[PDB]
């Protein structure tokens, strides 16, 4: 054996095309519902909840099935989480006595610009977007878990551990529904004696709420040419760890943000540090880096680990304990990047299509509202005659009409130029200047909309033209390595299954990436999944994919300069085991 056909997933090598599957029956059982929702995130749960609420108010029968990758609800949820209650209280005006975990109202907002040695404080006025008056600091994972609890109580059929692995289409071309992941296929693609076909969930309308860079939505965009009038989405990667600190340095209700060191002015990114007020002297902290970065040598993980040593931060975690680690990609393309959210047989909500306010670093409240609106609109179409056809699947276009008229649209429109304004000669500092003028003073009224520089994927420079970055060795107390970090994510998968990190051509990572960019996949992956192993015969490397370490952040599918990777779901239940992240 060899070079190793790293790729054996059925999505690249159809088993309808390989002899090893000759005798196997691929017949799947099917279940019928009115609405099928993919992803138990704040958006999917908002949609599900509201739909079962609308059903109760008007006494109608509605079968709503919600499927999620996570072993249990909230396990793949990663956010820093400063919450704008606006849409949440709309869905649950009753939350306080019903027990929702919004125990930390923001009491102090701080922002600073860092240099290697110091911190420059920045005045936070009520007029800027980094103002958190009226908001809560929360462990999104727990709020999500709480939501799944209310959803079930309302009659929603929640299915954690089930990954939507395949979109179903009616012959007229509209979406019929989805099928869950099959199970029991070995690493090489061969069927096991335990092979088991997935479940088919049919509905009049399927809601897609996979979050930032959903793998089914990525293909949905293609199928219905949904990006026709929009700039492609732009992203950033968010790394995060939970810490237990010295009571003496615990300032409950405090929200910190910083820009500057260790990033150069042309690399977008920053930190967040929030003091939780849920009983323990706990801190949710993390780092963000725009995947539009240019240096192939940059490592967002090392930037984050190195960031903690800055003198304004290290003392705070000194004597502290790091108890969890996770990473997720987020949207930063904002308004200019919103695709068409509707098509025959389905809808897109939440960060999958992307409603993130990047300067506020908030996308949960808007993801919730989109779920609330999509629900109201769908129930609305299920409750009439006014029959639209030839698409057995409904085209709930009214959803986009109403979203365009909600506060969500104007909020995203108003901060649309902040992220793109960071592409000037002053980089992120130019963006700050632009924010003081056109937002703080003109609230984004300027008669124009700036554009992004294109896809994050073609923003990389060749390694020979750049200078490697010298990162410090972790000290095991404030900074750690990747392996220990992966352990604190509790992520895991059945080892004997084909890699879900699929390659379209098994030779480009060694022939192009390593050759031209020096294998950026070994540094942009926050989990150490891709590694180049020294070749046995003579001279080079081979790429090895350690699919079991994947935290499902979706970065590699976003940043690969050769766009040769396609992330798909592994067997349901695999991945992070985040608790209140
Ligand atoms: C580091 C970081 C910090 C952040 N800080 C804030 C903040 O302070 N405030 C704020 O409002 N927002 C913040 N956000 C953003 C916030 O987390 C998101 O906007 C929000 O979670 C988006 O929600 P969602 O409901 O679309 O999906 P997500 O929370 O992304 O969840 C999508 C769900 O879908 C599941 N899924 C995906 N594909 C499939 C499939 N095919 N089959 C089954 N299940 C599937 C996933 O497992 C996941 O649970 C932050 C994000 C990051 C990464
Ligand atoms: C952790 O996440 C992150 C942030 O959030 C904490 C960020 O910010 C940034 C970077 C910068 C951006 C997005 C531009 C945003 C604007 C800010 C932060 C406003 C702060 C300061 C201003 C506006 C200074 C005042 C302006 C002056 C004096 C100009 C002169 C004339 C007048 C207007 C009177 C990044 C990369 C980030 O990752
Ligand atoms: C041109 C500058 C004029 C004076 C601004 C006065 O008062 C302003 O109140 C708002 C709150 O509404 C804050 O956001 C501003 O930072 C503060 O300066
Ligand atoms: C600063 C980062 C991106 C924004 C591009 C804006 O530059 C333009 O400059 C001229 C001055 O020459 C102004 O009169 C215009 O109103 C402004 O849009
Ligand atoms: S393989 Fe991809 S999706 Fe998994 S953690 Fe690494 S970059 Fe994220
Ligand atoms: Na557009």
């Amino acid at each position: 054996c060899k070079v190793p056909r790293i790729t054996t997933h059925y999505t690249i090598y159809p088993r309808d095309q390989d002899k090893r599957w000759e005798g196997v029956n691929m017949e799947r059982f099917a279940e019928e519902a009115d609405v099928v929702i993919v992803g138990a995130g704040p958006a999917g749960l908002s949609a599900a909840t509201r739909l079962k609420q609308l059903a109760a108010q008007h006494e109608k029968d509605l079968r709503v099935c919600l499927v999620e990758k996570a072993a249990h609800i909230g396990a793949h949820t990663l956010s820093g989480a400063c919450l704008d209650p606006r849409a949440f209280e709309e869905l649950f005006p009753d939350w306080k006595e019903k027990g929702a975990p919004l125990n930390t109202p923001v009491t102090e907002d701080r922002f600073g610009i860092l240099t290697e040695k110091y911190r420059i404080p920045v005045p936070i006025l009520p007029g800027l977007p980094m103002n958190n008056h009226g908001n809560y600091v929360v462990r999104l994972g727990h709020l999500v878990s709480w939501m799944g609890e209310q959803a079930e109580a309302l009659g929603v059929e929640v299915y954690p551990g089930y990954a939507a692995a395949e979109i179903l289409f009616h012959e007229d071309g509209s979406v019929k529904g989805i099928a869950t992941n099959d199970v029991g296929i070995q690493k090489d693609g061969a069927p096991k004696t335990t092979f088991e076909r997935g479940l088919e969930l049919h509905a009049k309308v399927t809601i897609f709420a996979e979050g930032c860079h959903g793998h089914l939505a990525k293909q949905l965009y293609k199928k219905f040419d949904l990006r026709a009038n929009c700039e492609p989405q732009t992203y950033g990667i968010g790394l995060k760890e939970l810490w237990v600190i010295d009571e003496k340095k615990w300032k409950p209700g405090r929200v910190d943000h910083t820009v500057g060191w260790p990033l150069d002015r042309h690399t977008y990114g920053g930190s967040f540090l929030y003091h939780l007020n849920e009983g323990e002297p706990l801190l949710a902290l993390g780092f963000v880096v725009g995947l539009d970065y240019q240096n192939p040598y940059l490592s967002p993980f090392r930037e984050f680990q190195r960031w903690k040593h800055h003198p304004s931060i290290k003392p705070t975690l000194e004597g502290g304990k790091r108890i969890a680690y996770g990473a997720r990609a987020l949207n930063e393309g904002g308004f200019q990047s919103i695709p068409k959210l509707t098509f025959p047989g389905g809808l897109l909500i939440g960060c999958s299509p992307g409603f993130m306010n990047v300067p506020k670093i908030k996308g949960t409240h808007t993801a919730m509202k989109s779920g609330t609106l999509a629900a109201e609109s769908i129930f609305n179409q299920l409750t009439s005659e006014n029959l639209q056809s030839k698409t057995i699947g409904l085209h709930v276009t009214e959803y986009e009409d109403n979203l365009k008229n909600s506060w969500v649209w104007k909020e995203l429109y108003s901060v649309r130029n902040i992220r793109p304004s960071c592409h000037g000669i002053l980089g992120v500092y130019g963006g700050m200047i632009y924010t003081g003028i056109f937002y703080w003073i003109f609230r984004g009224m300027e008669p124009w909309t700036l554009k992004h520089k294109g896809s994050d994927s073609d923003q990389l420079k060749p390694a020979k033209d750049c200078t490697p970055i010298e990162y410090p060795k972790p000290d095991g107390q404030i900074s750690f390595d990747l392996l220990s970090s992966v352990a604190l994510s509790g992520t895991n998968h059945e080892h004997d299954q084909p890699a879900h990190l699929t390659l379209k051509d098994d030779s480009v990572p060694v022939n192009r990436n390593l050759s031209i960019y020096d294998g950026p996949e070994q540094r942009f992956c926050p989990a150490g999944v891709y590694e180049f192993v020294p070749l046995e015969q003579g001279d080079g490397f081979r790429l090895q994919i350690n699919a079991q370490n994947c935290v499902h952040c979706k970065t590699c599918d976003i940043k690969d300069p050769s766009q040769n990777i396609n992330w798909v779901v592994p067997e349901g239940g695999g991945g992070p085991a985040y608790n209140g992240m």
